[PDB]
Order: structure tokens, then sequence, then C-alpha cells
């Protein structure tokens, strides 16, 4: 399915857009799952009590609320049942008492999304997340984990000759990496008011998202006390202005939403590898040139920007070949 | 030092409050460190470029931006030194700190460890932390308690100075003079309910919530009745870089934190646990009791209570809300 999410500084507006987007897509015949985190606004706006299990609220529209506590407890039931395939040690430890640590919360939620996607029951999964750098870190897990494996397995394996999962693991992560890089499978839209402070924040998130390979398909401009045409601030992306939702009337907002799928398909690609011209082009808007560092300390080239690091896995064509050069150009970092 | 932070759904308002609180405390002579995340608003509001190292912008006022990449690079070197002290044959010495990728969880851990180091340096009276103001902030602040539960539970299934390290963090988190947060919200009912939910979630980790800062919006209203018994302080906006009116309207954070409700008290004579849990219904709170431990789950946080002798081994006979407190009773007969 398509995992669709929103980045922006204000949670209330993003939850409203997620709800409207789900209502819109459902009414168009798409099978939709709307998923939110542990917070009261989604339930209240929907006038429906939510649970850790999907609930039908309209035709083609189901809604669920992720609770880290419950996802952890359900995964625990799987680890102790596996305690068979390998005397038990963790049987006096009950799922109800497990404590969610930072990081676990994002891994649990991404895995729940993965399960819903894998189920094939939905065309679109609208994720009402935190809409910030933390959502980006979560979405980039496949890539990040793949890199830790790729860089460290060698060091441990080829060092301790004193003492297959790799395929099973790399395959699992690659399938997540593949999906994430495909705009038909994962896309996010920026949400902001005309406040210069919100505009600079989402431009920064836009760039940070390109660093993890997340396509940003467009910008949704919501109302505020500051007026302004944001088009030139987000070129070449479409900025779609939308109205508020008051007193349960979702029609104006629903009718103003953009065509998510089309805009994601037309947006810039986070990364393009040009075999013929032997180069890699990284879309990096929303940063200051001096805020992008390119270095090669390990096997791969590291691109640092937006407090995110990208270790470029080069294909056979570019493999080993020295970096003849690199430069910026209309928000793209071109490396030769 | 007092670690002071703010919880609320709007980042720009929270950053403005954190900046004004820092300016105010530094102007009164408190040694202040204002620490923000890797985001462009703090630097812009202060009209100052920020870096991973504190920079003085006014007397008694330093500002620093936590960049997870840099914190990770810096801890990595400590990992290397450890490898050289504990291994005769290095293995990760090759990997440069600059190529490491930040994983979920690392950001919070690195951020809390940096705060712990500033706090341990003794150079500050207050560290104003401009974080995400949400459930992830709560999960970060409750790390001492969470790691302590793993260490103990997952060790009895068979690290000395470990408990000393964690304990210090736990003692600080529970002390209103050491760690406190204030809610920030407009009169919008959706924001009010989000903040009340965060308020109860904070109580679950033992984080004192000292009060409420009410900021402007298109919706007006008196919020006092929605946050009893907390003081709600109405503050003006900041325009043209004139911080003075906002600064002049801020409450006395330290005093409000000391007067706020206590997340938990145990009455050993009547055999009851009293938990302050505003923002939650009986339907939204689950209790589990295994042996000498009771788990309270609410607001997607879990408080694990190791029962003292007066309560241990006694069935729970009641768990009822009275004026925002959950009173859990234990069997006497």
């Amino acid at each position: 399915a398509l995992i669709l999410t929103f980045l922006g500084k204000s949670g209330v507006a993003r939850t409203k857009i997620a709800i409207a987007a789900a209502k819109l897509l459902a009414s168009q015949g798409k099978r939709v799952l709307l998923a939110g985190l542990a917070e009261p606004v989604l339930p209240l706006l929907l006038e429906q009590t939510l649970t850790p299990d999907p609930q039908q609220i309209a035709p083609n529209l189901e809604v669920v609320q992720f609770q880290s506590s419950v996802l952890l407890e359900r995964n625990w039931e799987e680890v102790k049942k596996l305690e068979a395939q390998y005397t038990p040690i963790i049987k006096e430890v009950y799922g109800q008492e497990l404590v969610v640590l930072p990081g676990m919360d994002s891994a649990l939620a991404l895995n729940a999304i993965r399960e819903y996607d894998a189920s094939g029951k939905y065309d679109t999964i609208v994720y009402d997340g935190t809409g910030d750098a933390f959502t980006l870190r979560m979405l980039g897990l496949p890539e990040s984990l793949s890199w830790y494996v790729r860089r460290f397995r060698q060091l441990f394996v080829n060092s301790d000759l004193g003492k297959q999962p790799t395929n099973q693991v790399n395959n699992f992560l690659d399938k997540g990496k593949e999906a994430l890089a495909d705009p038909k499978r994962v896309a996010a839209f920026l949400v902001t008011t005309a406040d210069p402070l919100e505009v600079v924040s989402v431009r920064y998130l836009w760039g940070s998202a390109q660093q993890i390979g997340l396509t940003i398909g467009g910008v949704i401009q919501v109302s505020s006390q500051t007026e302004g045409d944001l088009s030139a601030e987000f070129t070449p992306l479409s900025v779609t202005v939308v109205p508020d939702v008051t007193k349960g009337d979702w029609q104006p907002l629903i009718d103003a939403l953009p065509n998510f799928v089309e805009q994601a398909e037309q947006a810039p690609k986070p990364i393009t590898i040009d075999t013929h011209n032997r180069q890699v082009r990284l879309f990096l808007p929303g940063f200051d040139k001096k805020q992008v560092k390119l270095t090669q300390y390990g096997p791969e080239v590291t691109v640092e920007a937006g407090d995110q690091r990208r270790n470029i896995f080069l294909p056979p064509a570019l493999s080993g070949r020295p970096i003849t050069g690199a430069k910026f150009q209309n928000n793209y970092l071109i490396i030769s």
C-alpha cells in the first residue's frame, strides 16, 4: 500500500489533514487504514473511541491507535513462544510489565505499519505521526539498520576467527529500503502556515527527509494570522492552500486537498544514480551550503546534512571509482 | 541544576517560552544553559548561529544545539578508548565517528547524557531544555527509571556502579527542584485536552508538572478550571524581537514546581497508593499485580511500583479516582 504522512510543527493541523486525507481517499474507493499514536485529538475529532485494533468508521475507512505498550506486549508473546525453538529463561517476565524504551517506540510502530502493509488489506495507510525529525528517524530504519549490518558484520566476522541470517536480515531491510524509495509506496507532505518560522522549519525537514530517501510530494498551507503566497518558497513543489475544519464540517478541507499520488510521482527524487554520467544526484533543499558535509572516511561516501547521515551504497558501475568531484546546483548536490 | 522543560503541541510557542524563561533566569543571576534540538527556529529567534558547544549570548546565558550526529561522533571516541582498555585486539577502532548513523532511541539517549554531563559539571543553576514537548520527551526523561527496571529485572534472571549512576538520575527526576516541566497551550479545546493527557502521562514517570503557560490564539477562554489545582499564567506574544513583555509575564517556575501535586504517595498505615493522574478515566488506566510489583499503565506510559512491606502480598481491593488521584487500596484481612 501507500504509506502517507505529514511533517509540520503543529500537531492539530496535521491530524486534521490526515483525517481529511483518509476520508477523501476512502470516498474515492481506496481501502484506507488511518493510524495515530497515543494522544486524544484523533479520537475526539473522529468522535470515536479508538483502540489498538482497526475499527471500521465509514466504508473503506478503518482507524487504529498505536500504543507502544500494547505493541511491545504483543511482540513479547512472540519472543517467549520462540523460547521453545531455543530450558526457558524469560517466563516469569510478563508482557504487561515491559517498559518501552526510547527507540523501541519507533521500531514497534514501524513494524506495526509493516504488518498492515504486508496484509494487503489496504490501498493507503495514513499515518498521523509526530511529523518531525523523529518520524524521519523511524522511517529511515531500514536504511540505517542495513548500514550498521553492512559496515560492522565485516569487522566482527573478519576479526574474530577465534570463534543464513545475513541474507534473511539483509533481505528484510532491503524490502523496506525499496518501498521507502518508491513514491507510490511511501510519501509525506509538508504542512505549514505562512509564518516565516514554520516555513524555514518545514524546508529544513524537507531536506532532512531527502537524506533518508523519503519523497516529499507537496506542501499543504493552513491558516494563520500571517498572510502570504508560499509558492516560491517551495519550488518546484505544489503548495495547496486549505481551509480549517470547524464544527464537524470536513467538506471544505476534503475538497481542497491535493492529488497526493500524482504530486508524489511528480516531485523531485531524493537520490538518482546516473550510470552513464557516472554520478549521483542528491536533492538537498532547505539547507545552507556550508551545512552539508561530504567526506569519505570509510568504504562509502558519507553525506551529512539535516543532522542525518547518508552512507552512499554505490552500484557496480560506480563501485570503487574515485570521486572525481562534487558540487551544488539548484538544490541538488551532484557528485562525480 | 534544575532541568526545566515545556510540554505542548506547538513547537514555535514552546521555543519562545524556553527562550524567555532562560533570559529571565539569567537576568536574575542564575547560571543558565538553554539547549535546543537540531531545528532552525531557536537560532533564528535568538538571531544567533548555534553549534554543538555552548556559546554565551548574554551574561549567565549560554545556548547550545544538540546535534545527534556530533553527540554520537563524540561518544564513539569514548567507545574506542574503552575498546583499547578492555580489548587486546581492537575490532571497531576502524569505523570513524563521522560515518555513524543515528538510530531511533539514540537521539534521546545522547541528548539526556549531554544534559547529565552539563548538570554534573556544576556550572549551571538551570538548564532550560527546548525539546519535542511530547510523549517522546517523557520517554527520554524516564530513562533512568526505565533502564533501572531492566537492569534489576533482567539481572535477577541469573553492573555495580550501574545502579549508582541510574539512581542519581532517578532521584533527580523525582525532585521538583531538579526536574520540572510546564504545559503550554492555547484555549483551543483540542490543545487543552492534549496537554491534560501529557500532564497525566508525565505523572506516570514521576515528572513534576509545575503549571500551565497559556498563549494566544483565535480562541479565548479561562482555563483555570481545566487545570486545577495548577496556576495558569496567561502570556503575551513576542514581536519584533522585543522579549520584555513575555519575560515580565512569566511565573516563578521554581515556586510553582515546589507547590505542585506529587505524582505518588504511599500511605503505609491505610495500605494505599495515591497516584496523581489528571487527564485519565478509570477506563483508561490498567493495573496488573504480579508478586511484589504493581504495574500502572495509562497514557501509554507504565509505572512499576515495587510494593513496601505494608502492601506487599496483599490483594488490591479498590482502585478509584477521587479528584484526579487514583487511590489503590490493599486488602487488610
